[PDB]
């Protein structure tokens, strides 16, 4: 057969001179682009994502490169494996991460640090940049590591600052041109190598904490993912069919931290912006904080379900945030059939969920903050199928859950205890992206933290 309809290509440059959403009112909803030497099927629209995606879900549950990566990766660890060895993997993290309330309960003593933090500053000027990176990074040191750092720590800020320098690095114009030319950019001098030494400087450190964690290891009392995947380690030594091996240990471990920190942190960086442009939004969600929750108690995950405007604003801060605008790469497992295309295996696949984020069928004002967009006649919580963030099928985000705990318990607690100003008047608050790509980041901001 043939594949997806696209503009025409050219030898090496692919449709380089062609430079997705701006390609869909001419091919459509589903067309083939052509990245230099490779080519990518594109889904546009809420319906094609969820009908790849949901309807063939098997055939659209492999994983694509993300080239400036694939170096340190090489297809090992929980997001960029394929076939038995995602499965076994995804299967022992959502598994292990599960039997540890508890993520609840550290996200609440998190939480609690960080409001004891936001009161020694006393009300002054600060980029929440860095403790937004420092408490999602704790969640996850305290799931893998089975700790948390001080946030004046000199050795957890050198790691955040060289990790955070990676996260700008990957979604920059250096990178993005690296994704198109891999194949010849790699022998030159690029972001690419910084790339590469910043997330090798991480490995080395979680390589010294597993020979830590082996050489001080109760196998009757595990404390944390590491402890639990070196049991698992131990139990298939036998076997060398097994995933369970040091390659796999690090790199799934580097890939919780590549994930369950960047995302979150902007989301939580781009609604704290959206509450300082919106205070008749932060206001209402103080509102119905002292109805639910009130001024003395902490906030804890069954108050969302008595809170649906605090909800609904989460969810609009996640869906006009739109921090993954093409999801993360996928591809075909078999040659497929779709819409009467055949997409052969191996071909990658880009869910451009921004296109369902956006999508005017299931959003009133999509470019514009409307927490009425996830509220119904009596006020309560209603979804639709446009909000799909944490993309959707079998490689639907691992740490959803955690995730949207995070965004839950660090809003509200932050808001029970502090009010927020800035010195730009809500009116000239502009919510323009700093550097978009993989993932999206807003431009840095000031804002005061006013004890009440
Ligand atoms: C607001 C915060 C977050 C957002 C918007 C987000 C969004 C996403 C998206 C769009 C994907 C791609 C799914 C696909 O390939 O179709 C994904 C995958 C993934 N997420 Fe997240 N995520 C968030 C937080 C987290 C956290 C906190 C964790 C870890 C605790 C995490 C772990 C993962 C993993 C391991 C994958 C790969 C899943 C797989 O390939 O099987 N994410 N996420
Ligand atoms: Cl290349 C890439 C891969 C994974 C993520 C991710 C998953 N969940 C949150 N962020 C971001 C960027």
């Amino acid at each position: 057969g043939k594949l997806p309809p696209g503009p025409s290509p050219l030898p090496v440059l692919g449709n380089l001179l062609q430079m997705f959403l701006r390609l869909r009112e001419k091919y459509g909803d589903v067309f083939t682009v052509y990245l230099g030497s490779r080519p990518v099927v594109v889904l546009c629209g809420t319906d094609a994502i969820r009908e790849a995606l949901v309807d063939q879900a098997e055939a659209f549950s492999g994983r694509g490169k993300i080239a400036v990566v694939d170096p340190i990766f090489q297809g090992y660890g929980v997001i960029f494996a394929n076939g038995e060895r995602w499965r076994a993997l995804r299967r022992f993290s959502l598994a292990t991460m599960r039997d540890f309330r508890s993520v609840e309960e550290r996200i609440q003593e998190e939480a609690r640090c960080l409001v004891e933090e936001l009161r020694k500053s006393k009300g002054a000027l600060l980029d929440n940049t860095l403790l937004f990176h420092s408490i999602t990074s704790n969640i996850i040191c305290s799931i893998v590591f089975g700790k948390r750092f001080d946030y004046k720590d000199p050795v957890f800020l050198r790691l955040l600052d060289l990790f955070f320098q990676s996260f700008s690095l990957i979604s920059s114009f250096s990178s993005q041109v690296f994704e198109l030319f891999p194949g010849f950019l790699k022998y030159f001098p690029g972001t690419h190598r910084q790339i590469y030494r910043n997330l090798q400087e991480i490995n080395t450190f979680i390589g010294q904490s597993v020979e830590k964690h082996r050489a001080t290891l109760d196998p009757s009392n595990p404390r944390d993912f590491i402890d639990v995947y070196l049991l698992r380690m131990e139990k298939d030594k036998s076997d060398p069919s097994s995933e369970f091996h040091h390659q796999n240990l690090i790199l799934t471990v580097l890939s919780l931290f590549f994930a369950g920190t960047e995302t979150t942190s902007t989301t939580l960086r781009y609604g704290f912006l959206l509450m300082l442009k919106y205070p008749h939004v932060t206001e209402r969600v103080q509102k119905e904080i002292e109805q639910v929750i009130g001024s003395h108690r902490p906030p804890a995950l069954d108050d969302r379900a008595k809170m649906p405007y605090t909800d609904a604003v989460i969810h609009e801060i996640q869906r006009l945030g739109d921090l993954i605008p093409f999801g993360v790469p996928h591809t075909v497992t078999k040659d497929t059939q779709f819409r009467g295309y055949v997409i052969p295996k191996n071909t990658e696949v880009f869910p451009v969920l921004s296109s369902a984020l956006h999508d005017p069928r299931y959003f009133e004002t999509p470019n514009t903050f409307n927490p009425g967009h996830f509220l119904d006649a009596n006020g309560a919580l209603k979804r639709n199928e446009g909000f799909m963030p944490h993309s959707l099928g079998k490689r639907i985000c691992l740490g959803e859950g955690i995730a949207r705990t995070e965004l839950f318990l660090f809003f509200t607690t932050i808001l029970q205890n502090f009010s927020i100003a800035s010195p730009v008047p809500p009116e000239d608050i502009d919510l323009t992206p700093r550097e978009s790509g993989v993932g999206n980041v807003p431009p840095s901001y000031q804002i005061r933290f006013l004890a009440r």
